[PDB]
């Protein structure tokens, strides 16, 4: 049948599914590697174990455990990240949505959710793969992973908790696509996989560690970049907040193997109550339990990967929003508020800054200051608010990117960066936070095609050429079909503005600010 | 008789000259010290001892002994500014000019040229006093002093070659003004002193220095500041520096009375010779012999002494000009030039931050260029240009001024705080200098008023007006007439910080003159190179 599909680990019936007066194949819930419970937490994923009989691949799956955000209850806003259904350490699934009729060889494109590597569900209602899929014709996949400690406690050493568990989960997805998409109608040769944030760093790290290299062809990376400076730690730092961990819920600390059977024996809420316990400072945009550079899943250092361009050489195509900082300012940041336009105090200004970067010492936050401060009007609310936007923004996901976007083209073969500035029109946060991290999400699948959601002419059409883009590109390397997207090289580095006007082409994209993130701050925090 | 007067240490007789079709008395070339000559060289002066007869004071004096600027042979731009008199080390005098008839008890103002310590004459066409004196009826005395290692070699602990005995001389003219000036027609007890550049950051070390305090009741400061970068060095490195002069003259270093005495064999040529080989760096707006914080003319740090109000508190008037780093980038500076747009290439920039910042380390030097670095377009020959010219002037002049305006107005008694941007219509100087260092002083001293000087109509009103400040200002502590019709120059306030434009067009008050830049001179860097 055309919902039966047999595959190397059993047969799966998927379900016949509406869109836009229309329908296509949706296969929900695949496992996709053995449930990581029990002896099994913290270690490495194991592949799913051949079934009999039919797997039911009707419905979602459960989302894995995770920090449920309950900041501001009821509202869309914030709920639509949160899980969608039951939380469980049986969570390694995937899903996949297949064009009616089953297209043949065709182009595949793999999401992997972000959330700080902390939480994250690949059921969310913003990822639903059927109007991308249906709309540019493409075998679309998502997949899962353990976020949290369930997923990246890492005790360097141990084969019980290595670290990048999560990382590792992905991968065997992957290596799942790699072996089984050509049943579905999928060219296993050609596949994209694509995450935004912690998915964007996601995938820019499977195109540095050799073990993921072959399971992929290209990569798009959304407001996240393996480099940035909350999406990994070092042996050390990784061991000393498992550590922590198992001090907070008093456990046995006399070596690694007492302490992983104690924290074995915890329920999962049991930890995640006290994740956020282990950071070594108070900050924002900072999370607990991420990748390791371990030696193993990544070889070096990530900047010595990138100098010496020991990575996959593909095309990508790569971007970030306008303001990647509001939404972390809202959380953490003393002065801002849901229900306010936030102008923000010289005091919580000077208060932000020290949040922002955290790992600086007084210098460096003078310089943080002085290079976002205009001094001919310091006492300005709205300046010191927009500044701290850019703070957090620049540092934290843009000036990464853009690091990594310029050490890439010097080996890739092929680069295309975008700057997206549209603000939606039915956004449901307060207009001081500008185009949200992560609401260009939304376009990139296709919402603003459903009537009922209630988005502008102009923001259809641009969910379109977004969608065409993503999908050309996925299918040849480039998002052009034979306005076109320049190519961003080394010499004139250009990018262009993803919104509802007519494309414009720019060059160095934030390059005052990125120059101080990324040459000048670095250098004066080694010298001082 | 006007131009017969007998002061206290003899009589003089002056000379009637002619002004903008009136006359006034002109007494030129009194000497007000000892010719500091011979075993006197480096020692601190002497009061001139009474002469008998009458002196002739109806020429200039000489000029002191002084490096001369050779760059342009017969440019007038350059050549404005060097002795247009013999040197010698017998130079010590002052001219002074009274309006006619002479007044009885009028303000005085009194003049101390600039040339960064190392040059600089009383004598210069642009400073001959008679139009400011006439037009605005002051006594206007235009003093002098030892320059370059003959008024600033120092070796603490000597009392031969102790330092800053170019400043004592500069005070010595003013006990003189204090004690002979009411001879003139002037009052000793209304005496404003002013001056520019080094002259400027003389006033501020007077302001500064006990011993000189009550030998003037106000002061005005153009392009200079006591706190400048280059207005002074410790103990420690005018030491070195003298040492480093002898060493360069094959002087038996063994001790300072032999060092001192090498030195005094010397010919004044032989000395200004090699002045230059003594600075730490190759580098611009840097000078070899200037003032030393001793301990004795300097109580303490200059620092110290502004932020716990130890100097006197009166009224100020200052301000800078738009370019001021420009004149010493020509100089200095690879790829600019005279006769050229001088479009600086980023290689060319990078060089000239490194000369315009000597003391920085690497990242010193990484956080300047990245402060005046457009980074969306680095290769602009002109941003390039236009930003070592800022960079030179906001280090050595404007910023180091704003930081002593800030801190002086905290317990001042009245601030005002001007910024020169008119370029004038007739300079002989390329277009790219824009407003140079030091050009402000020809309309300071009416040279707009003189017909055959070209200058346009707008600029003889411009150079009026800014007489007309000065003079107010000087006589009762404002440059603003009460109640008249004129807009009002405000006072600068530690709150709001206001100051004017200074130019040909209606005025205009703004606010923080360049406080981003100066926050960055001020406040971040020093802090960035004390760290290691
Ligand atoms: C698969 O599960 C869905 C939901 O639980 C159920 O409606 C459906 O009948 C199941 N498949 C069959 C027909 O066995
Ligand atoms: C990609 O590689 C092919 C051959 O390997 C080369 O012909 C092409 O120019 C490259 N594209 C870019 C823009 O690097
Ligand atoms: C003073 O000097 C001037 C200039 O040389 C001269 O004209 C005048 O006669 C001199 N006075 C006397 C009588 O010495
Ligand atoms: C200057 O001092 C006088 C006398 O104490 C005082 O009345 C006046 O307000 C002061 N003016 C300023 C501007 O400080
Ligand atoms: C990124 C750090 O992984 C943050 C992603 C946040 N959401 C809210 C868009 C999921
Ligand atoms: C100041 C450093 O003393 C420079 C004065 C230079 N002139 C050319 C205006 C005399
Ligand atoms: C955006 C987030 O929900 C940040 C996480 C908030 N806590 C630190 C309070 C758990
Ligand atoms: C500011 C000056 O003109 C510098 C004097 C010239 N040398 C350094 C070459 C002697
Ligand atoms: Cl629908
Ligand atoms: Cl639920
Ligand atoms: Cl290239
Ligand atoms: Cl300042």
């Amino acid at each position: 049948s055309e919902l039966l599909v047999n595959t190397k680990s059993g047969k799966v019936m998927g379900t016949r599914v509406p869109v836009l007066s229309s329908h296509i194949s949706a296969f929900l819930g695949i496992p996709f590697a053995e449930p990581p419970v029990g002896n099994m937490r913290f270690r490495r994923p194991e592949p799913k174990k051949p079934w009999s009989g039919v797997w039911n691949a009707s419905t979602y799956p459960n989302n894995c455990q995770q920090y449920v955000d309950e900041q501001f209850p009821g509202f869309s806003g914030s709920e639509m990240w949160n899980p969608n259904r039951e939380m469980s350490e049986d969570c390694l699934y995937l899903n996949i949505w297949v064009p009616s009729p089953r297209p043949k060889s065709t182009t595949v494109m793999v999401w992997i959710y972000g959330g700080g590597f902390y939480s994250g569900s690949s059921t969310l209602d913003v990822y639903n793969g059927k109007y991308l899929a249906y709309t540019e014709e493409v075998v679309l996949v998502s997949l899962s992973y353990r976020v949290g400690a369930f997923g990246f406690l890492a005790l360097h050493g141990s084969q019980e908790a290595p670290g990048n568990v999560g990382l590792l989960d992905q991968r065997m997805a992957l290596q799942w696509v790699h072996d089984n998409i050509q049943f579905f109608g999928g060219d296993p040769k050609t596949v994209t996989i694509f995450g935004e944030s912690a998915g964007g760093a996601s995938v820019g790290m499977h195109i540095l560690s050799p073990g993921s290299r072959d399971l992929f062809r290209r990569a798009i990376l959304q407001s996240g970049s393996p480099n940035c400076p909350w999406a990994s730690v070092s042996v050390a730092e990784g061991r000393r907040r498992a550590v922590e961990l198992g001090r907070n819920l008093n456990c046995n600390l006399n070596s690694d193997e007492e302490l992983i059977h104690c924290l074995r024996e915890k329920k999962p809420q049991e930890l995640i109550d006290v994740e956020w316990n282990v950071l070594p400072f108070d900050s924002i945009f900072r999370f607990s339990f991420v990748p390791v550079i371990d030696g193993e899943f990544f070889p070096t250092s990530l900047e010595s990967m990138l100098n010496s361009g020991n990575f996959k050489k593909t095309q990508i195509l790569l971007g970030v929003n306008k303001d990647e900082g509001s939404f972390f300012l809202l959380y953490g940041a003393p002065g801002f508020s849901k229900d306010s336009e936030s102008k923000i105090s010289r005091e919580d200004f000077m208060s932000g800054v020290k949040l922002s970067v955290p790992h600086a010492n007084d210098l460096g936050l003078d310089a943080v200051t002085l290079q976002y401060t205009d001094w001919m009007d310091d006492n300005n609310g709205i300046k010191n608010r927009d500044g701290l936007d850019d703070i957090v923004g620049d540092h934290n996901v843009i000036c990464p990117l853009m690091h990594f976007v310029n050490k890439y083209t010097k080996f890739g073969n092929g680069t295309y960066l975008y700057f997206f500035n549209h603000r939606a029109s039915n956004l449901v946060w307060p207009e001081w936070m500008g185009v949200i991290h992560g609401y260009e999400i939304e376009f990139v699948f296709g919402l603003p095609l459903v009537k009922e959601l209630n988005y502008t002419a102009e923001e259809e059409a641009l969910s379109r050429r977004i969608m065409h883009y993503w999908a050309t590109f996925a299918k040849t390397g480039n998002p052009n079909e034979p306005s076109k997207w320049p190519l961003f090289t080394t010499k004139e580095q250009k990018f262009i503005d993803l919104n509802t006007e007519p494309m414009k082409v720019h060059q160095r994209l934030r390059v005052q600010m990125c120059v101080f993130w990324n040459q000048f701050l670095p250098k004066l925090l080694n010298a001082t």
